[PDB]
């Protein structure tokens, strides 16, 4: 019946692998070879998705739980009571409030006709051409995702486009190919400006002493995004066979706006300039988290939005980010990637600068494909600053650090890892249809992963060898 | 929707009710932080930063969800969390605990009980688990009203009391549409559904999301479902049928002519048996849990097996996920958060400690008494899950320091017990308000409010003094103190 189907199969072969791992001793420390068991397992049922991705965020506390892959500070296993305690706790964080916000705002300026407007603007702008739409959507959310970062920027993007994605069907290459456009350039965004990812604030807090500064760090990140973005629009525009397929010539529309509108595009632009500035306002508002309460208070309380759009949510977005965060958690607690980084570490110590910056980046590819960009940033950041302490270069440390910090964003194959590949797998057609699938994902997004490594080693390590003076 | 504003200059939103309401919480919560009110800077603000979110629960100014939103915003702006040490934390530390206690066991806990009410009535499984009982009544207007209500109680218990009341009204349907507003017996306060599925949230810990989140405060002092049952069961029966009572000789409905039920007599396919055998199995852990809990951790990991059984093998889309009330899943994290926040800027053990040297020599069944029927008269106005939010933490505060063990127990499960009372005012809930909006046939609303103000509140205090007596002999008799 239904126990020889293709889901069967694939259940039957993870629970194999995942036992036979458990069973064979993988590393010397039992809390490091059981979290590698549960990585492969998590990773390898998001793969292949043989259940549904939110499913497994779901199943990701519960193997943590049973799998005792959570320590203390101290470095002893903690109990079964305490470790249900602190990764369900560690699930909800600012960024799942962020999203939350950037679903708040999008669905405000989609249902007042705001997101109209701007966007009959924008693609008068772009063209008739279907290949420069595409290109005008990345760079919108480019330029989003440089300040207030990739989290909320893909659903503001998504909110701009949906007088365009409307009317198309799910079947329609072209649509695919904006959303796949979409994600990939929040991706390749969140590493273009000091303040547009995580991972890039911790990198600028550790390269402050070093020398670099925001103008510095600009020079060497924006043209090896552009660069990046530029060759998966090419990618895009070349194997999803968007063109050939009619657009409507679109009119700006002139309306003025209404009392209501402007208080909504006000509440929208303060938040996002909120969001810009979150470094000067953190001793006030804490972080962007509760500053993604605003935009929450302001339309729903006021009654612009009803109980009902709350409901409306696309909630299995939610779960799957709580899902990624559990497991990097998990990862991050247990020590996997901290005795994956020392092994590395001991192998490459006296190599060239450049040798060791592309094996880190081939190390932080593989790794930040799986695991979360920020716990492996965070993780592998002051190793590979320890490495260029130890080499006799004096701007070896910069420049390690500076690399491992553009490459860590690399991590674009898997479509259940970060927030703008979780948004993109997400989204329906008008009929419930999704537009993208995981193997499309894998298809067109492991070549994308490859040329932003490029990218980052070719012309961001060339302009870095003379930005960079260190001393 | 429309674009356009009403204005007078001034838009006409500006002077409404809601307005007034925000107008007065801004008023006295600016009032609460200049005049000085506790000596400790972090219990001020904190005092402010309780009756600001009390005041915006209790008047309904904005929607209980957004206050929830709005509570971890107030709480990192108002500076009240405090540090091991002493000290106010900073912003960005205040970001991450406040954020933290968002997501918990009682969460999981709650989204398995939408998920297991969820398949139960889709797979026309409770349907069936009501229709036979309802049969099994007869023919008796006395009888089967009595079994309407029973029937409501044994299903809030899985279904939780929010879903029960409307399959008990498709069930009635036959019965309900036919008969005319001017009948006595239809007129019976919407058949005592509203009645029963009140005192549903008596039935278990999965019933209502007070007593999910009271169940946290419950389990360290050792009670578990098997208290849970052996308290909330009797007490909950007996008050039912005082309130069966009341409704029966009150409504003079002797005189009606009803048909037997007829039971859904069909075979229960193996996916419908799958079910039964997941939903048993989790509610069986959940008993147990504290026998398994070195394993599983907790009930919220315990929470993820129906959640996974019944998503993973396609019995639930993603549709389904969507469709779950978050509103009340918002107000219940933001509940959370608003006990943290009391918890760690101290506030609550100052009033505990205060309150026990103004009232210190009473029995625990007197301050019970005091605490019971202040909850009794929240939850008549203010909502049972806001009510199970404010009072559980304060009472179990005032437990700890008093001097007589098991009596930190005994006022929790008391008044986790009256949370679900407190249903006499009408528009006090989702069973009174679908009670009240209810329509037979051509006739209008024949759930008047003169006779819910006549009926509810004198079963409001049936179920009190059910609760008072019998509930407190067995708790005391059961519950173990340390």
């Amino acid at each position: 019946k239904l126990f020889f189907t293709k889901k069967a199969y694939k259940i039957y072969f993870i629970i194999l692998v995942t036992g036979l791992l458990l069973g064979i001793k993988t590393f010397n420390d039992a809390a490091q070879h059981r979290c590698m068991a549960l990585v492969e397992c998590v990773a390898f049922l998001w793969a292949s998705e043989a259940i549904p991705l939110h499913i497994t965020a779901f199943l990701v506390p519960l193997l943590v739980v049973l799998f005792k892959v959570l320590k203390t500070s101290d470095g002893a296993i903690m109990s079964a009571a305490s470790a249900s305690s602190e990764i369900l706790a560690a699930m909800w964080s600012s960024t799942i409030m962020i999203l939350l916000a950037g679903f708040t705002l999008g669905e405000v300026l989609a249902q007042y006709n705001i997101a109209k407007v701007l966007a009959s603007w924008l693609l008068a702008f772009a063209g008739c051409k279907p290949r420069n739409v595409l290109l005008m959507a990345m760079c919108v959310v480019f330029f989003l995702s440089m300040w207030i970062s990739n989290v909320a920027a893909p659903v503001l993007t998504y909110s701009l486009l949906s007088p365009l994605l409307d009317a198309m069907d799910a079947d329609s290459p072209f649509a695919q190919a904006l959303v796949l456009g979409v994600a990939l350039a929040a991706n390749i965004g969140g590493m273009s400006s000091p303040i547009s990812s995580p991972q890039n604030i911790i990198s600028m807090s550790y390269l402050k002493p070093y020398g670099i500064g925001w103008g510095q760090f600009f020079a060497v990140a924006l043209p090896s995004g552009i660069l990046a973005m530029l060759l998966v629009w090419i990618l895009l525009f070349t194997t999803f066979k968007m063109n050939k397929t009619k657009l409507e010539k679109f009119k700006p529309i002139k309306t003025k706006f209404t009392v209501k509108q402007y208080y909504i595009i006000t509440v929208t632009v303060a938040t996002i300039l909120l969001w810009c500035v979150e470094s000067q306002i953190e001793g006030a508002f804490g972080s962007s988290g509760q500053i993604a309460i605003i935009p929450i208070v302001l339309f729903f309380g006021t009654g612009l939005l009803s109980t009902q759009d709350l409901n409306a949510f696309p909630w299995s977005i939610v779960i799957l980010a709580m899902g990624g965060i559990a497991l990097g958690k998990a990862v991050s607690s247990s020590g996997l990637l901290s005795t994956i980084a020392k092994a590395l570490q001991k192998k490459i110590e006296n190599d060239g600068v450049f040798a060791i910056l592309c094996i880190f980046g081939i190390l932080m590819l593989v790794v930040g494909t799986f695991v979360s960009h920020t716990v492996s940033a965070i993780i592998i950041i002051p190793l590979v600053q320890e490495v260029g302490d130890k080499l006799g270069n004096p701007k070896a440390a910069p420049i390690l650090v500076f690399g491992c910090a553009l490459l860590s964003s690399c991590g674009m194959g898997l479509a259940s890892s970060g927030f703008p590949n979780v948004t993109a797998i997400s989204k329906v057609d008008r009929k419930g249809d999704r537009y993208l699938s995981v193997m499309t994902f894998l298809t067109r997004g492991v070549p994308a992963s490859i040329l932003a490594f490029l990218c980052v080693i070719t012309l961001g390590y060339g302009i870095m060898a003379s930005v960079v003076k260190g001393n």
